[PDB]
This record gives C-alpha cells, sequence and structure tokens, in this order.
C-alpha cells in the first residue's frame, strides 16, 4: 500500500561542486537544468511526526504542488530506504485524508492532527538532474544546492543523491563506485528533514554517542546478529564523522573507534565468515585509518578518496550480504543457528582473554595491551545483549574504565579499575 524509495545520499564538499557537475556531464545521461524546489515541512507543537521518524511536506515546483509523507525505514551509511506516498495537490494546503491508513502507526489519522500542525521548517534548493542507465536499472542523479531553514536557524544544502527508479540496489552501489574515485563526497545519513527538525530545536550541538550493548531480537540467528553488528558499526562511523566534519574534534577518536568495531566484528564472526570475504574491505579500512591519523583537517580526511572508498566498501559489503557466497555448508549451518547460544560461547572466549592479560599489574606496559582490551570490550558490546542491560553494562563499565585510564595515563585509576574488573563475576550462562 506504500511505495518504497531507495536512494544513496552524498554530502558534497562545497569546493568540489563544479568538478562534480563536470564529471556527471561525462556520463552520457539525460540532463535537466536546475529547478527551484520550495518545501514546507509540517509538525505538531509536541514533535509527533519526528517521534515516528516520519516527515510531512508540501513541495512546490514552479507553482505545481505535491504532498509527500515519508515514514520510518532503514538508513545504512548513505543508503536511505523509506516507504513514501506522494499526492498531487491543486494548491499548497494539506489533504491528510488522501494518505493511506498504513501511513499512520495507529491505522487512523489522529483527530486533531490537521488542526495542530504548523510549518516547522523549509527547504529551498536548486536541483539539477541526470538520468542514467546502469545494467537493467534506471537511476536519477540529483545535485541539490540551497538551504534548510527553521526560523532564524539555517544551514547549507550541498548534496548528491542517486535514486533507484527501478531495478536493483546493486546498480546504485555500482554507480557510486565510479564517483568516489574523486574527492569531495561523503555518505550522508541525515535526511533534509532530520536536519530541519534539529534546526527547529535551536540547532543544539550534537553530542558524542558512546557505543552501548547491541540488543538483537530474541530468536535471531547468528546471521541476524552479524547484520546488526555491522549496521551498528557503520551507524557509529556515520554519526561521528558527521560530528567531526561539523567541528567536534573529539569525534575523531570515535570515528577511529567505529572503524575498529568493524574490524573486531570481522574477527568475532571469523569462525564462520572466512578472512578472504573481507580482504579488500580491510585493505581499504587500513588506508582510511592512516589518512585520518595524519590529517591536518577533518574536511580533507572525511572527503578523501581513502575514506570514501572504505565507507562505500563497507556499505556495499553489508547491503549486498557479501559474506554469503563464501559460506560452505558447515558455515551456513553455524550462521543459521541461535545468536544467543553463539554469544554465550564467545562471551567466555573474550572473558578468558581479559582475565589472562589483566590478572596482574602491568607497570609501564599497559598501553601495549590497548588493542587487545579494545577488541574484547567491542566484542562483548556486540555479544552481551540477551542479559539484563544494567548488570551487563555494570560489568563492562569496569573494563571501559580501565581502557580509559590506560589511554589517558591515569596510574591510580588503572589499578582501581583493574582490581574492580578482576573482582567481579561473569553475568552470562
Ligand atoms: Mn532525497
Ligand atoms: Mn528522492
Amino acid at each position: 500500500a506504500m511505495a518504497q524509495e531507495i536512494e544513496l545520499k552524498f554530502i558534497v564538499n562545497h569546493s568540489a561542486v563544479e568538478a562534480l557537475r563536470d564529471h556527471l556531464n561525462t556520463l552520457g545521461g539525460e540532463h535537466h537544468d536546475p529547478v527551484q524546489l520550495l518545501n514546507i515541512y509540517y509538525e505538531t507543537p509536541d514533535n509527533w511526526l519526528r517521534g515516528h521518524d516520519m516527515g510531512l511536506r508540501i513541495r512546490g515546483e514552479n507553482g505545481r504542488y505535491e504532498m509527500t509523507m515519508k515514514v520510518a525505514g532503514r538508513v545504512t551509511g548513505g543508503l536511505h530506504q523509506r516507504p513514501e506516498y506522494n499526492v498531487a495537490l491543486s494548491e499548497p494546503t494539506l489533504d491528510l485524508a488522501q494518505l493511506p491508513t498504513e501511513v499512520w502507526p495507529n491505522g487512523e489519522l489522529p483527530a486533531d492532527l490537521a488542526s495542530r500542525v504548523q510549518p516547522l521548517f523549509s527547504t529551498d534548493f536548486y536541483r539539477e538532474k541526470w538520468l542514467v542507465a546502469v545494467d537493467d536499472s534506471r537511476i536519477e542523479i540529483a545535485l541539490d544546492q540551497g538551504e534548510v531553514k527553521a526560523g532564524e536557524f539555517a544551514e547549507p544544502i550541498c548534496e548528491l543523491e542517486l535514486e533507484l527508479l527501478s531495478g536493483d540496489t546493486r546498480a546504485v552501489l555500482k554507480l557510486a563506485n565510479q564517483l568516489v574515485s574523486q574527492t569531495g563526497l561523503r555518505q550522508g545519513s541525515l535526511s533534509k528533514a532530520a536536519r530541519g527538525y534539529h534546526l527547529a530545536q535551536g540547532n543544539p550541538a550534537r553530542e558524542i554517542k558512546p557505543t552501548t550493548i547491541l540488543h538483537v531480537a530474541a530468536k535471531a540467528d547468528v546471521e541476524q546478529g552479524l547484520e546488526a553488528a555491522f549496521e551498528l558499526a557503520l551507524a557509529q562511523w556515520q554519526y561521528h564523522e558527521e560530528l567531526w566534519v561539523r567541528g567536534n574534534d573529539a569525534a575523531k577518536e570515535q570515528v577511529l573507534a567505529a572503524i575498529g568495531l568493524v574490524r573486531h566484528a570481522l574477527m568475532l564472526f571469523g569462525g564462520i565468515v572466512p578472512r578472504k570475504a573481507s580482504t579488500h574491505l580491510r585493505d581499504l579500512l587500513t588506508q582510511c585509518e592512516a589518512t585520518i591519523a595524519s590529517a591536518v583537517s577533518a574536511v580533507t580526511a572525511v572527503y578523501s578518496t581513502e575514506t570514501a572508498m572504505a565507507k562505500l566498501a563497507l556499505t556495499e559489503w553489508l547491503v549486498s550480504k557479501a559474506w554469503q557466497p563464501f559460506l560452505d555448508a558447515k558455515a551456513q549451518g553455524k550462521i543459521s543457528d541461535s545468536f544467543k547460544r553463539f554469544a554465550d560461547i564467545h562471551l567466555s572466549r573474550h572473558a578468558a582473554e581479559l582475565k589472562s592479560v589483566f590478572c596482574q599489574p602491568l607497570g609501564d606496559r599497559y598501553h601495549d595491551q590497548l588493542p587487545r582490551l579494545t577488541r574484547d570490550i567491542d566484542s562483548i558490546l556486540l555479544l552481551a545483549g540477551y542479559y539484563d542491560p544494567v548488570v551487563a553494562q555494570a560489568w563492562l563499565e569496569n573494563w571501559q574504565g580501565l581502557r580509559h585510564a590506560i589511554a589517558t595515563g591515569q596510574r591510580i585509576e588503572i589499578e582501581h579499575f583493574r582490581n574492580e574488573a578482576n573482582n567481579q563475576e561473569p553475568f552470562w550462562l
């Protein structure tokens, strides 16, 4: 009853726009000159639509109007997969009765919604378009430039979208592979609406989000756990890259931590998914990490080909389920078994590593064990989700305290947390 939009969003570094437009014009597509799109998004005084990850707008294109509702979907790197429903309008006034009932979480429009919605923010941008064919798929490329604005608070729009009109998502990823060979693009996880909503709250600074325990569904198989783990790592990378490029220098550490989590997830599932399933991905991650470490500028590091290629490789690996053809019968059997049972086994494996390494004081050699400690914490974050979160986070807190204290050189706190970590018991079966 609902249509499905699939598009890959890249934020474009402002200085790269001309070179990008030039490059797009070599692809041999059907091109359309820029058109002004004027949008007003609507919201209640109590943030009802944002609460359900839904966006309601009226779009104007030279006096022609369209109402669009998008609802909660999936965002994986730059790839937005959202159910949507579009309705042609005769003038810029909402007609909420024309939307299907499936739009609503309830199955009925709230009685006072039309009465309580107000214009919350606008987007005003010029969109230039190229239609291209890739294999048996058709893709609309859009280059958008303008503003998103909520009263006094505005920010620039400068972005590129590859929307799948029909065919396979693999085609969108194939097209993306050509474009990230030049600098100036980064995958964007924030919709224009998400940014508008944030501006409308007074554009508060975004805070670093420490990774917490992954909670996977009760009866999930190991493959579902794997997917959730990589989704989490990619989401943490996206989130902190966005904060870093917007000026939060402390977010750099968290970008590197998220890339580390990707590596640790590959190790964790390495008894099932062979190492050769991720050779190229891991090579790209290495070059990205080196670029980030030596960068003088977040902008340069984030818009680099090293970062862009690594991120696209991860997005493609995850969305295409690239591990699947590498699995022999034994691996297929193991990946289809219980994630809960898998996690209990691996919790013990990582606990044994933590116990053997940190049972004794290490003097001046703690920093040498950071990679091991970080791997084990990351692995336990991915595995501990079927237990009481208060108990499991409390157990992890001591190891996390140790890791922090080692990283910052706090001698007293190192020994404190090492003792706390060694005195606590396991929480798992
Ligand atoms: Mn879009
Ligand atoms: Mn679109």
